[PDB]
């Protein structure tokens, strides 16, 4: 069992759980791993994260008032690293209609990442970050379509200067 | 709106259950028998317990895999099947994965102050995930996989003889 190659360019939607708030938040997701840029649209904000630059933008969907700020965090792609240990492979659904998926744990320096990806074509289904086994942040992805249909989603409005 | 699917009421597979108090995921095998309202779960290493929940008899047993000490205590709360109640509000329909390798699923919220929200398959109504949340805190959530219908040998639900003597 060798890690697959997740698509580095796709659009879909996500449900993100945070333990601090303890909540799930649904949003659309534009993931561009080639340009290391990602934009999420709340389903009330829109966020545009440009990692090649040092900047992220937070936009009121109604107001367009834009707050720009240094990104701080380093880039972490939505794929399974080569040095990640294989944990399990299971099937979601059941007999007459199933996905086979696999689960991987990178354990990046006691913070550990654990991601579940589809087996043959490797769309991301879920990603979970956990500190000392206390699940800090988890996200599920669905309706994935490869590539970006309109890259203007990553260009900030003129409100952000 | 669409009409709820009726999930199979007898199947066995595996689960990972996340609990907000501990904040942890726990993997285990699961034998779900909704017809006899009995369910048995077997902890997986990834203090290793086995739980047998018999709702018709109102009794639950936790049995411990290493030593087989069984503790029997009365089942407090009522039975709730792994299906979508009829008065569930429909939330969304999704696709997991991508082209040629995917499943279409739907998410339902019954909201039986407590809210239940579970996502089940569209075409065959296999359960994929169950979530219980109090006032927007995720309290509990469990994901199911490797489901095969029916129960292979119902003896999975008979407690060990250590459990008969227990109090």
């Amino acid at each position: 069992p060798r890690p697959c190659q997740a698509p580095q360019q796709w659009e879909g939607r996500q449900v993100m759980y945070q333990q601090s708030s303890g909540r799930n938040s649904r949003a659309l997701l534009s993931y561009d791993g080639l340009n290391q840029r990602v934009r999420v649209l709340d389903e009330l904000f829109e966020y545009i994260l440009l990692y090649k630059d040092g900047v992220m933008f937070q936009i009121d969907q109604a107001t367009k008032q834009c707050s720009k700020m240094t990104l701080t965090q380093p880039w972490d792609p939505l794929d399974i690293p080569q040095n990640s240990t294989f944990e399990d492979q299971y099937s979601i659904g059941g007999p007459q209609e199933q996905i086979t998926v696999q689960e991987w744990s990178d354990r990046k320096s006691y913070e550990t990442w654990i991601g579940i990806y589809t087996v043959k074509d490797c769309y991301p289904v879920q990603e979970t970050f956990t500190i000392n086994y206390s699940v800090i942040l988890s996200t599920r992805f669905f309706d994935i379509q490869l590539g970006i249909k309109d890259p203007s989603v990553f260009t900030p409005p003129s409100t952000c200067q």
